């Protein structure tokens, strides 16, 4: 099974599982897709092994000691990248590093 044309072939986050925690922008709803047609993935839940990266824009002085460690990348570093069509650097995106 497979379609004549999808549309942007283009494998910049090819195997990058998201997760978005919180409020963020765009919505989790919107990350959700761009990733599957992005070549991504996307879970439901937090998960340690799954989940390469934790999408947000903010969180909690309690959040980020259950979050010693991770990545947490903005929401804006994948919106930015797929305007743009091409990976962008994430150490910017990083909001406790």
């Amino acid at each position: 099974g497979s379609s004549g044309s999808s549309g942007t072939s283009s494998t910049i986050f090819s195997g990058v599982a998201i997760y978005v925690n919180g409020y963020t922008d765009p919505s989790a709803e919107e990350l959700r897709k761009l990733m599957m047609l992005h070549g991504g993935q996307y879970h439901v839940y937090y998960s340690r092994s799954k989940t390469t990266h934790i999408i947000a824009t903010n969180l909690p002085n309690a959040k980020i000691k259950e979050l010693k460690g991770e990545k947490v990348i903005r929401p804006e570093w994948i919106v930015e990248s797929i305007k743009a069509g091409r990976l962008l650097s994430y150490i910017p995106y990083q909001l406790y590093t």
